[PDB]
């Protein structure tokens, strides 16, 4: 006794999504952007894996977004088959200041093909675009690759906020429309 309130399952509109990427590109300072709309300076490399919940509005409709902040270096890593293989969706993240970590890009992708399902939503994100000043992976260059892809991708920068709401909700939309 006494009033029912109607609920569903712990997973019912519960998207998991999973941030990989080179160790400094800013993956974690995106998690922390979007989620706590904060920012540090700080490079504290992240061990292992970790995650934040982020509810958000789309279509009208509350759904919450699991998203698994992860290791840049190997020598950290704990990430497993079965976390690209839970994922719903896969967001590769990159430095436009820094070839190294777009060049990585190519052996993330072929990670997501190794333990991803042949379905898995991806996003390729360009970060710290606010240092216009220091970029050397031009936009044209990444957007061709993303392209034959077949994936989206956006620049950002966890810095000063451009584009990271859209980052991470063109994703959770990825996931909607499927
Ligand atoms: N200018 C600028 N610096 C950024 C941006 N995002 C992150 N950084 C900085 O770059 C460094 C690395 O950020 P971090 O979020 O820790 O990257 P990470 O990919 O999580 N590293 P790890 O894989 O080792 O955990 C930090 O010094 C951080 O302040 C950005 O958008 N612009
Ligand atoms: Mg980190």
């Amino acid at each position: 006794h006494g009033s029912l309130v109607p609920r569903g399952s712990e997973y019912d509109y519960l998207f998991k999504l999973l941030l990989i990427g080179n160790s400094g590109v800013g993956k974690s300072c995106l998690l922390l952007r979007f989620s706590d709309d904060t920012y540090t300076n700080d490079y504290i490399s992240t061990i292992g894996v970790d995650f934040k919940i982020k509810t958000v509005e789309l279509d009208g409709k509350t759904v919450k977004l699991q998203i698994w902040d992860t290791a840049g270096q190997e020598r950290f890593r704990t990430i497993t088959s079965s976390y690209y293989r839970g994922s719903h969706g896969i967001i590769i993240v990159y430095d436009v200041t820094d070839q190294e970590s777009f060049n990585g890009v190519k052996m993330w992708l072929q990670e997501i093909d190794r333990y991803a399902t042949s379905t898995v939503l991806k996003l390729l994100v360009g970060n710290k675009c606010d240092l216009k000043d220091k970029r050397v992976v031009e936009y044209d260059v990444a957007k061709e690759f993303a392209d034959a892809n077949k994936m989206p991708f956006l620049e950002t920068s966890a810095l000063d906020s451009t584009n990271v709401e859209d980052a991470f909700l063109t994703m959770a939309r990825q996931i909607k429309e499927s």
